């Protein structure tokens, strides 16, 4: 017979675990809500059941060996060899065995109560948390998050992009009015903005003309293009109505953008949300197996003490099954007494 080797911090810092991310978790599916408190509440439960159960089992099976009975029948046995008094001796001595083993037995049915009693606790709690169902349609529920997620950040980038464009459009523009605003292309030319070879027969030095060429001929064209312009010349009214237009745009897609980023930030609290449901059921497969073992434990211990009092009573084996089972208990008590938890 071997007893499993059980980590009681792997099984608490689970439980802990589970009660911090069962209260930050914000999926808002709301039935997920209700369940995680629920397996933090029976995880608890049951780690509680775990703490108690060590002292209450140490007490149990230190009240057998200060009996009186281990070590005088010990003395019976050795004194019952020699050739003694058939009746006198013999008989009697075999009947106050028989007394003595009865005691044993009913103390010895005690424990195993005692250990049975802890399984079926333990079988009770691990019952309770496992019980509570949470990954149904979670994995569906992670994709379909994930996709919004995805599409939520493909429609910003493309927004950027397409804003982007527009910026050095609307800029462009920009440099155009600043020219005709600085050499006052208005005040010669009335209502039309001067054509790229009007600009050459102005007085201005060489690097100036290209300068201002430069400008008037791209902010006109894209301004043009705007306002559906293939055919007639450019006002300078028009130029200004034609930056208007994509202001006007550009605000839009800054508006956009922002409601896009709100519902970036719900995809996301909801997509953390879920990991953490994913991450319970993780922490409660740990302590489960850590649990199980704790209820495999007390049934190998009582089955252990049911085999020893089943045929004849070997007083002196009995000895070592409770201090090997002592052991295994002084050492759970060893790991709750220096616990560091997280
Ligand atoms: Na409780
Ligand atoms: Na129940």
């Amino acid at each position: 017979v071997v007893y499993p080797e059980i980590n009681v911090k792997t099984l608490s810092q689970a439980v802990k675990n589970i009660w911090r991310l069962s209260h930050q978790q914000k999926s808002g599916i709301e039935i997920i809500q209700e369940k995680t408190l629920r397996i933090s509440l029976y995880s608890r439960d049951l780690d509680e059941a775990a703490r108690a159960s060590v002292p209450q089992l140490q007490t149990v099976l230190r009240q057998l060996p200060p009996q009186d009975y281990f070590l005088t029948l010990t003395e019976i046995d050795t004194e019952l060899e020699d050739p003694e008094l058939d009746d006198e001796t013999r008989n009697t001595l075999l009947e106050a065995r028989s007394e003595h083993i009865r005691n044993l037995k009913k103390d010895v049915k005690g424990v195993i109560r005692s250990l049975r009693k802890e399984a079926n606790l333990m079988a009770s709690r691990i019952a309770d948390v496992s019980n509570v169902v949470i990954l149904e349609r979670l994995e569906s529920s992670l994709k379909e998050e994930q996709e919004r997620k995805a599409e939520i950040q493909a429609d910003i980038a493309q927004q950027e992009k397409n804003k982007a464009k527009l910026v050095v459009d609307r800029n462009k523009i920009i440099e155009s009015q600043d020219v005709i605003r600085q050499y006052n292309l208005a005040d010669m030319f009335k209502d039309y903005i001067p054509n790229i070879s009007d600009l050459d027969k102005l007085d201005l030095a060489n690097p100036k003309k290209e300068l201002i060429k430069q400008a008037i001929k791209q902010g006109v064209e894209i301004a043009k293009k705007i306002l559906g312009n293939i055919s007639k010349g450019l006002k300078y009214i028009e130029l200004a109505d034609a930056r208007a237009k994509l202001d006007e745009r550009i605000n839009q897609i800054n508006k956009d953008c922002d409601d896009l980023k709100i519902q970036l930030k719900g995809v996301e609290q909801r997509i953390a949300g879920i990991e953490d449901v994913h991450q319970i059921d993780k922490e409660r497969t740990t302590l489960l197996l850590q649990a199980a073992k704790l209820e495999q434990a007390w049934n190998i211990f009582a089955k252990q003490l049911q085999n020893t009092i089943d045929g004849k009573i070997d007083q002196q084996d009995l000895t070592k099954i409770i201090h090997k089972q002592l052991d295994f208990l002084d050492d759970l008590a060893l790991q709750y007494h220096s616990m560091l938890l997280s």
